[PDB]
């Protein structure tokens, strides 16, 4: 009976942690028994960062990840997250599947002992405040809290806002407290989180799609009897469709939720935080020296 370890900074009630254990119940009735799965949710172990870092070291065998996360190690990954350059899901998953996505996920494997096995939508980040967000105007000087992620600091910063990198668990208790203005996340993740208890208003800035890699340790891989393979592979891809048809929905009637909550919801126009993201995107090409936010951008 093979007990695979996955852990996840989202907390239970969360899409996430509902997918995982549907991955748990799906592993343990299509193998009968022999595949379990424990899962360590609410940043026990660590954030993303900790937890990829677990999966190469080999004590740690699934977790989440975005693509563009992979930019800590793998530079031109990074891309893919810079604020406005990936339009939708759709958009990301092409940037995943192409072969310059083939490229990083084959580096993730050979340089990190990460194998990506699929990758789900988590929802397009929005920015939430404690005061209302207009337009790009508004932001100067808001204090931001950000997760320890430069595209999303990049975000702040070139909006005008102070970003305030924290990590993930602190965040409630910083807005409730007024240490900071505002957050950015999905709507799945504030409605989760409930960072709208604690914020007035929310802005759809769609300035970052989130997908989320479901990666394995290729240690723990081939350690596996390829019918197990099989198998989390098969379980990993419906979850998948289940995973990224929810987080679809909620975010669809979540703002419904929210307006009955009695948050404003606004709306500013997007065109002037893209023309604000251009400085960076011609850092980012001139940096690595080739047209990737450009090429990515029309995928
Ligand atoms: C897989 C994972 O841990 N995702 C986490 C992301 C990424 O760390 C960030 O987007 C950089 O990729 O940050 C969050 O949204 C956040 O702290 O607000 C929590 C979310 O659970």
């Amino acid at each position: 009976a093979t007990t695979l370890k996955m852990g996840m900074q989202a907390s239970v009630g969360s899409v996430e942690y509902n997918s995982a254990k549907m991955l748990a119940d799906t592993l343990e009735e299509m193998s009968q028994g022999e595949i379990k799965l424990a899962l360590y949710p609410s940043a026990q172990l660590g954030d993303d960062r900790a937890m990829l870092q677990q999966l190469t070291l080999g004590d740690l065998d699934i977790t989440y990840a975005e693509f563009g996360r992979m930019g800590l190690w793998i530079p031109r990954a990074e891309a893919v997250m810079l604020p406005y350059v990936a339009k939708d899901f759709d958009h990301l998953r092409r940037m995943f599947e192409s072969d310059f996505g083939q490229g990083v996920r084959d580096e993730m494997l050979q340089k990190f002992n990460w194998r990506a096995l699929d990758t789900w939508y988590n929802g397009t980040r929005e920015t939430t405040s404690n005061r209302p967000l207009n337009s790009i105007e508004d932001f100067k000087g808001l204090k931001l809290r950000v997760p320890n992620a430069k595209q999303n600091l990049n975000y702040a910063k070139l909006s005008g806002a102070s970003p305030t990198p924290m990590s993930f668990s602190e965040v409630y208790l910083a807005l409730q407290t007024n240490a900071v203005d505002g957050q950015e996340n999905p709507l799945p993740t504030i409605k989760t989180m409930k960072f709208y208890e604690v914020q007035k208003n929310l802005a759809m800035t769609h300035h970052i799609v989130n997908d989320q890699m479901v990666i394995i340790s290729e240690s723990t891989w081939q350690k596996l009897s390829d019918t197990d393979k099989d198998i989390i592979q098969k379980a990993v891809q419906k979850v998948g469709d289940a995973h990224t048809q929810t987080v679809k929905t909620q975010e669809a009637e979540l703002v419904s939720f929210f307006k009955s909550e009695g948050i404003n919801v606004t709306y500013p126009d997007l065109e002037p935080f893209r023309e604000a993201m251009q400085p960076l995107y011609k850092e980012f090409d001139s940096n690595i020296g080739q047209p990737i936010v450009s090429k990515l951008a029309a995928m």
